[PDB]
């Protein structure tokens, strides 16, 4: 069967053939360089054992030689067959994934190192992750196949935080997220939320090697505005990774996974300071920017602001603070409001935000305005006094937040996409614990028309929506 072999720790990268060089790469072009045929093993066709055949050079297989990997044509020798036969076993870093144990060296596994493929003994946790792969084959969810039922297995996407999911008018969801290295902007698409798991992501932009846009790269969001694609994202500098401002990329091409992305520069606000997590929405003919920013006069890391926009590339007028940390549940670790996300429903405009540190104490609050009010008047916005989404020990989910909102494909139900960890205790600076995973669940509605987010669902299969 035809398969891609995706790295466990670099999930944007795939085992591929590069003119007979065997490596892992992202943005594999042509895509067939990353496609393999898993066949019954040359040295043993029986249970477990496979051989990994090139789709372009049939009769050529991956074989180890002096513990390095080569793509070579089967020469009919027993040594070749043994060097090209591997038992598929449960993944060494995660038994739900796959590892490839050598037929003739059964203590050695296929692993990547400096992006090249080797056959090594596996000792460290690094080794285990380097030797674990996700097999994407014909039984995997096809991201190009439409389906009105929303059934996901959470986590949908491992090790992606701040998930942004945008349902476009072409019948695809588009997803951007923070990557654990905070060093690039990643895009994927799927007609179903579950297909986001198996979709091939593309690195559409990498940070500069010095200076501006050269520090932390955080929380990109892709939007379609006035016929063009925009990515709003936050970036520090190479000399201060945390001197973060808003930046914009633009793509006029219709497919953002194949089109050309252009830097447009900084999206400036009323003053220069720590600024991040921008989103935008339209209502009654006006477009707004909603974002997080430090005010030097307020002892919080950031507050929530709204402003009218003047096209996709600027705000106009004065920015208005509509949330600042006030309750103790906004100030665990440090005082912060960030990650705004907009949901329109029932004659209201809802803005969730995240608060407290990005460890298990992370949680969400809610702002509510009437959709006929002046959205630039702070008195139009009401903050809920308690968190509206938070850790839940009984479901094993910790620090949920920086969410986005989307819908089922038929638009009839609202779905929240957010990150959380499936353990509580973090060693070290939580910013560098990479295990916030992307997941989704239904948004329920109270009789009074306000959202009920419930509690973060436990890992596993979640039936979000079946149409009537
Ligand atoms: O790659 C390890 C061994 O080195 C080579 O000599 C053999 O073909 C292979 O089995
Ligand atoms: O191959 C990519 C990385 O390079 C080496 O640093 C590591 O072993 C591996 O994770
Ligand atoms: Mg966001």
């Amino acid at each position: 069967a035809i398969a891609k072999l995706q790295s466990y720790n670099y999930s944007h990268m795939y085992i591929r053939n590069a003119n007979f060089d065997v490596r892992i790469d992202d943005n594999v072009t042509p895509e067939t360089d990353a496609q393999w045929v898993l066949v019954p093993g040359l040295a043993n066709s029986g249970e477990g054992y496979v051989s990994i055949q090139s789709v372009d050079h049939l009769g050529y297989y991956l074989r180890h030689w002096n513990y390095d990997f080569r793509l070579e044509k089967n020469d009919g020798t027993r040594i070749f067959a043994e060097d090209a036969t591997f038992k598929m076993v449960p993944g060494l870093a995660d038994p739900s994934y796959t590892s490839f144990q050598s037929y003739n060296y059964p203590t050695r596994y296929i692993r990547h190192y400096n992006y090249l493929l080797r056959l090594d003994e596996i000792v460290t946790a690094l080794d285990r992750e380097d030797a674990t792969f996700r097999v994407i084959d014909s039984s995997s969810v096809d991201p190009d196949k439409a389906d009105d039922s929303v059934i996901v297995t959470n986590p949908i996407v491992r090790r992606r935080a701040d998930p942004w999911v945008y349902r476009h008018t072409d019948g695809y969801y588009y997803m951007t997220a923070s990557v654990p290295e905070y060093d690039r902007i990643e895009l994927r698409r799927s007609r179903t939320l579950q297909g986001l798991s198996t979709a091939t992501p593309k690195t559409i932009w990498r940070r500069h090697s010095s200076g501006i846009m050269g520090g932390h790269i955080w929380a990109p969001e892709i939007h379609f505005i006035d016929g063009k694609w925009y990515i709003y994202f936050s970036a520090g500098t190479s000399t201060n990774y945390f001197d973060i401002r808003l930046y914009v990329l633009e793509c006029s091409d219709s497919n953002p996974l194949t089109g050309t992305w252009v830097e447009k520069g900084q999206l400036k606000t009323n003053w220069e300071s720590f600024t991040l997590d921008a989103t935008t929405f339209e209502h009654n003919g006006t477009r707004y920017l909603v974002w997080a920013q430090k005010d030097p006069k307020i002892a919080s890391n950031s507050n929530i602001y709204i402003a009218k926009m003047n096209g996709p590339l600027a705000i106009t007028g004065n920015q208005v603070m509509i949330s600042t940390p006030e309750y103790s549940w906004e100030k665990i670790g440090y005082a912060v409001n960030e990650g705004p996300a907009v949901l329109k429903k029932n004659g209201k405009i809802f803005i969730t935000f995240s608060a407290s540190a990005t460890d298990a104490n992370y949680c969400m609050g809610l702002l509510t305005a009437s959709d006929t009010a002046n959205l630039l008047d702070p008195k139009s916005w009401h903050k809920s006094p308690n968190p509206v989404f938070q850790s839940n020990p009984s479901t094993g989910q910790y620090g949920p937040g920086h969410n986005s909102f989307t819908t089922s494909p038929d638009g009839k139900v609202d779905i929240m996409v957010y990150h959380a960890r499936n353990y509580r205790d973090i060693t070290g600076d939580p910013l560098y614990d990479p295990n916030r995973h992307t997941r989704a669940q239904i948004v329920n509605w109270n009789a009074d028309g306000t959202p009920d987010f419930g509690i973060p669902v436990a890992d596993g299969t979640n039936v979000i929506y079946i149409p009537p």
